């Protein structure tokens, strides 16, 4: 049959000349108004089926879950990952890695739970912020550090002190790669990769930094193997090393060294930046709307008090705080175009045929701003997640972690980090900044990865 409708492309530039300079998101919104919720666009010579609106996204990712469960390539990082690791794998390799990862992170190993690790990280964070004594800070580094430390706890069985210089050198290297992957020069590399990969550019810096991180990950794996107690696995690496030994004879097995290194690197890639940025965005909103922040603090005081630290069971009793977090994620809209998918076979969708391995973009932003589900889509409104009796309510438009078979693997971990970090910080500190609330601008910069909140200063004032 045929592909969904769309603008007429050019030989090598596809529809790039027809794009809007305001961003890809604005262009898709204009293209939606002309062709509907599902359309085809050529970014270079690459055909992409774009899904707009809650319906088209749910029909694809949920109703034909298996058909839309493929993962599309990110060219700037494909030389490192090469289809290994949980985020970039496909087929049987993906199924085995995802099953194993889910179980390991869920049905753990180690001593303490993920929640207990997050509570300990939150306690360390409070002590570090107390030491600041209300000085102006840029919270980017600390929020990168706490989220990295959660992943470290899971994969390496330990956390790092916030001032550990070797931890900070590799962290800087990792987050620089993130800023580079998302730059305009990397966006251009994604459009004309086969050509641009022969000249100097950000792709070389990304590659060098990640090979350095992979070297460190490799050394940790060897060190885990040399100090291994098979009856007491400490973390993800130990559990994976035991599975490698169990599958030693099976040559079909995916449980090898490359999948280990790149699965660990994948967890840092997926599990740090978005969580950190959600926190950064949330604190910016809390500066802009002090009456919301005040109300969260009142709810913390009523349910938790000022003595004990927040625990995950407290969330069920704090619908206002829970609604605020949902609204931070919704308005934050940090992954506006989703993470690219592909169809795993020639697929029939709304009368069209999407050929096998065609790339698909589920535009999560169009669900997060859907006027069917949100009364004031462009305005911060916790009421979007509260019913007339003040209880938390479910919303079909709320999909910041996507849907279907590729749904965010760490959703439960991320949601727990948001709850415990926001409440533990606010239980102990009030916030201020040199910019008056009325002058705070929440407009993001659209980057390669997603929406980047502006940089800002903040004070954490002990209570
Ligand atoms: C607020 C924080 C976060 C948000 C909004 C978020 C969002 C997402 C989204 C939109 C996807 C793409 C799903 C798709 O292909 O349709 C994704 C994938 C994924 N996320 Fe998250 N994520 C966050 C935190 C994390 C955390 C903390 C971890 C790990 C501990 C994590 C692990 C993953 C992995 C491994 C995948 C790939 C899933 C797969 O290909 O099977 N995420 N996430
Ligand atoms: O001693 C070792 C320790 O055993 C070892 O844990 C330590 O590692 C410090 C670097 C930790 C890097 C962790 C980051 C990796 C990239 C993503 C963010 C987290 O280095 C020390 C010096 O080599
Ligand atoms: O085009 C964009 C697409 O709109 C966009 O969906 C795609 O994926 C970036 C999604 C960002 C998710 C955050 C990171 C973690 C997962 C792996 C690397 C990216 O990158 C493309 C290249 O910039």
């Amino acid at each position: 049959g045929k592909l969904p409708p769309g603008p007429s492309p050019l030989p090598v530039l596809g529809n790039l000349l027809q794009m809007d300079r305001k961003g890809l998101l604005r262009s898709f919104l204009r293209l939606r108004e002309k062709y509907g919720d599902v359309f085809t666009v050529y970014l270079g010579s690459r055909p992409v089926v774009v899904l707009c609106g809650t319906d088209a996204i749910r029909e694809a990712l949920v109703d034909q879950a298996e058909a839309f469960s493929g993962r599309g390539k990110i060219a700037v990082v494909d030389p490192i990952f090469q289809g290994y690791g949980v985020i970039f794998a496909n087929g049987e390799r993906w199924r085995a890695l995802r099953r194993f990862s889910l179980a390991t992170m869920r049905d753990f190993m180690g001593k303490r739970s993920v929640e207990e690790r997050i509570q300990e990280e939150a306690r360390c964070l409070v002590e570090e912020l107390r030491k600041s004594k209300g000085a102006l800070l840029d919270n980017t580094l600390l929020f990168h550090s706490i989220t990295s430390n959660i992943i470290c706890s899971i994969v390496f069985g330990k956390r790092f002190d916030y001032k550990d210089p070797v931890f900070l050198r590799l962290l800087d290297l990792f987050f620089q790669s993130f800023s580079l992957i998302s730059s305009f020069s990397s966006q251009v590399f994604e459009l004309f990769p086969g050509f641009l990969k022969y000249f100097p550019g950000t792709h070389r810096q990304i590659y060098r930094n990640l090979q350095e991180i992979n070297t460190f990950i490799g050394q940790s794996v060897e060190k885990h193997r040399a100090t291994l107690d098979p009856s007491n696995p400490r973390d993800f690496i130990d559990v994976y090393l035991l599975r490698m030994e169990k599958d030693k004879s099976d040559p079909s097995s995916e449980f090898h060294h490359q999948n280990l290194i790149l699965t660990v690197l994948s967890l840092f890639f997926a599990g740090t930046e978005t969580t950190s940025t959600t926190l950064r965005y949330g604190f910016l909103l809390m500066l802009k709307y002090p009456h919301v922040t005040e109300r969260v603090q009142k709810e913390i005081e009523q349910v938790i008090g000022s003595h004990r630290p927040p625990a995950l069971d407290d969330r069920a009793k704090m619908p206002y705080t829970d609604a605020v977090i949902h609204e931070i994620q919704r308005l934050g809209d940090l992954i506006p175009f989703g993470v690219p998918h592909t169809v795993t076979k020639d697929t029939q969708f709304r009368g069209y045929v999407i050929p096998k391995n065609t790339e698909v973009f589920p535009v999560l932003s169009s669900a997060l701003h859907d006027p069917r589900y949100f009364e004031t889509p462009n305005t911060f409104n916790p009421g979007h997640f509260l019913d007339a009796n003040g209880a938390l309510k479910r919303n079909e438009g709320f999909m910041p972690h996507s849907l279907g078979k590729r749904i965010c693997l760490g959703e439960g971990i991320a949601r727990t980090e948001l709850f415990l970090f926001f409440t533990t910080i606010l239980q102990n500190f009030s916030i201020a900044s040199p910019v008056p609330p009325e002058d705070i601008d929440l407009t993001p910069r659209e980057s390669g990865v997603g929406n980047v909140p502006p940089s800002y200063q903040i004070r954490f004032l002990a209570r």
